[PDB]
């Protein structure tokens, strides 16, 4: 039994819901949540825009010196990183950025990350402003990822269609 509240069961092990990822992260503070994340841990818009702004900028000063000292990410990788407020640990994973013209194959790769921890809040990888299909990342999460997956959508309009077209 975990704390997640009012989420709909896709399947065995992923669960959605329409959502704020920021809100839910500070009403649940979970053992991990996902940023959407990009190689350079710039965390300028999007789901990390938001993320980081919540911390205060904080997750950006972290981040910050982890490039420095780390080098970038890969496509498809991930580091983990302080939740700051909002949760234990942020696991930053790197989904391809379509309007990068980057490989979709590697959003399986991606989501492949989030095999390495129990229960997770997560936004679907390569959606919103990296220009992926979200219903596409969506098949891609419930076919890659086997541990507990409580995904956060933030479109209502988008929300319903993921749940009216998932198969
Ligand atoms: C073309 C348009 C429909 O694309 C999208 C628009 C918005 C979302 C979305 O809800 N994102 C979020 N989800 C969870 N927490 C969040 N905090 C801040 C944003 C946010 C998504 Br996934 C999209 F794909």
């Amino acid at each position: 039994v975990n704390s997640f509240s009012g989420y709909l069961k896709l399947t065995d092990n992923v669960y959605i819901k329409n959502a704020d990822i920021v809100e839910e992260a500070k009403k649940v503070k979970p053992t991990v949540v996902v940023n959407a994340a990009n190689v350079y841990l710039k965390h300028g818009g999007g789901v990390a825009g938001a993320l980081n702004k919540a911390t205060n900028n904080a997750m950006q000063v972290e981040s910050d010196d982890y490039i420095a000292t780390n080098g970038p990410l890969k496509v498809g990788g991930s580091c983990v990183l302080s939740g700051h407020n909002l949760a234990k640990h942020c696991l930053h994973v790197v989904g391809p950025n379509v309007n990068k013209g980057e490989d979709i194959q590697l959003l399986k790769s991606a989501y492949e990350n989030f095999n390495q921890h129990e229960v997770l809040l997560a936004p679907l990888l390569s959606a919103g402003i990296f220009g992926a299909d979200p219903i596409h990342s969506l098949r891609v999460c419930v076919d890659t990822v086997r541990t507990n997956v409580y995904l956060a959508v933030f479109d209502k309009n988008l929300y319903d269609k993921l749940v009216s077209s998932f198969l």
